[PDB]
């Protein structure tokens, strides 16, 4: 399949890029490194991970070897929610650039609609115990990160976790500068999304799938929690091509015209997950695929529940 889906700013996105969340900040560098020398041209990152620097080392590193040109990679990151003030979306968005050694970052994302009160905790709580709000809201915040377009900081704007009204919103925007580029959402077998897909990329938006494995890491992972690693039917469908079942589980977004950033820092995993371009699942197994989902969220943000908001009241 071609490597790269063309976006709404007229650039072209690699549709497998690697994912950092949780990434230590020990592993990461070598993650990334290993990363580019096996082929991957995409990195997703946040200032949230807290592991920015150490990704930034690795882009660094293999630019300086020549082992690619900035030009060729596509370097994702993203606004965390206590930085949704008109006056602190630059430094939050130099600040990382400055961790990732950068001058521009290709995409840069709205990481959740929901803002939160500023300061050093990246989850301020009121003694109660819910997050505390900000009062700037979804269109506020959309038009900093249009400057930050214009301003040379960033290639491509857009947003992750909106619901559809949500994108909507920044749609019908008075005086919209920039369309979202990309809505970066949870996808995978369990939790197929169809609806918000359709209504992404009938405005032309491209979404990123995350937690396309399922994020077996993930820090609240519970025993009896569904698996998509291990459930059979998928491993069934890895059998018959060939392949294992994160492929198949990385190949399924992708055929869905989705871009897909599976996290790893086992270098091996790390190539297995990019040999992903050399088989393709069949309609009757993408339709398969689909029938599994059960509505299941790894990140259901859920001490944010009450914000006003929080995505994932709506349908979709
Ligand atoms: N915008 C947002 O709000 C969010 C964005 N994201 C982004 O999406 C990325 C991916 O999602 P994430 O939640 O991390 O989880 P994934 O679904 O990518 O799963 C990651 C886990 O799968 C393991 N794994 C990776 N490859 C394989 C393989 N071939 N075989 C077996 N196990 C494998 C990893 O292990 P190991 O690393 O030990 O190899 C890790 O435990 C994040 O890292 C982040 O970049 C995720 C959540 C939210
Ligand atoms: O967010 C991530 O990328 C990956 O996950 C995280 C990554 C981090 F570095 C820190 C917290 C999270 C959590 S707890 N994320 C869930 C979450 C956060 C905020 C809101 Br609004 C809702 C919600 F569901
Ligand atoms: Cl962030």
């Amino acid at each position: 399949m071609a490597s790269r889906i063309l976006l709404n700013n007229g650039a072209k996105m690699p549709i497998l890029g690697l994912g950092t969340w949780k990434s230590p900040p020990g592993q990461v560098t070598e993650a990334v490194k290993v990363a580019i020398d096996v082929g991957y041209r995409h990195i997703d990152c946040a200032h949230v991970y807290q592991n920015e620097n150490e990704v930034g080392v690795a882009i660094q590193e293999k630019l300086r070897e020549q082992v690619v040109k900035r030009e060729e990679l596509f370097i994702v990151s993203k606004l965390w929610c206590t930085y949704h003030e008109k006056g602190l979306v630059k430094g939050a968005c130099q600040k990382t650039l400055s961790d990732l050694k950068l001058d521009y970052l290709d995409l840069y994302l709205i990481h959740w609609p929901t803002g939160f009160k500023p300061g050093k905790e990246f989850f301020p709580l009121d003694e109660s115990g819910n997050v505390v709000p900000s009062d700037t809201n979804i269109l506020d915040t959309w038009a900093a990160m249009e400057e930050l377009v214009d301003e040379g900081l960033v290639k491509a704007i857009g947003i992750s976790n909106f619901n559809h009204l949500q994108v909507e919103m920044i749609l019908n925007k008075p005086g919209l500068k920039y369309k979202p580029a990309v809505n970066q959402i949870e996808c995978h077998p369990y939790l197929t999304q169809e609806k918000l897909i359709q209504y992404c990329q009938s405005k032309g938006i491209v979404v990123t799938a995350y937690s396309p494995l399922g994020s077996p890491d993930r820090p609240w992972a519970k025993p009896e929690d569904p698996s998509l690693l291990e459930d059979p039917r998928i491993k069934a469908i890895a059998a018959k091509h060939n392949k294992t079942t994160a492929q198949v589980l990385i190949r399924f977004p992708m055929q869905r015209n989705l871009v897909v950033i599976p996290k790893s820092v086992t270098p091996e995993r790390i190539a297995e997950n990019f040999k992903v371009f050399d088989f393709e699942l069949s309609s009757q197994d993408m339709t398969t695929l689909l029938s599994y989902n059960r509505n299941w969220r790894v990140c259901a943000l859920l001490s944010c529940t009450s914000h006003k908001d929080y995505p994932f009241h709506e349908e979709f």
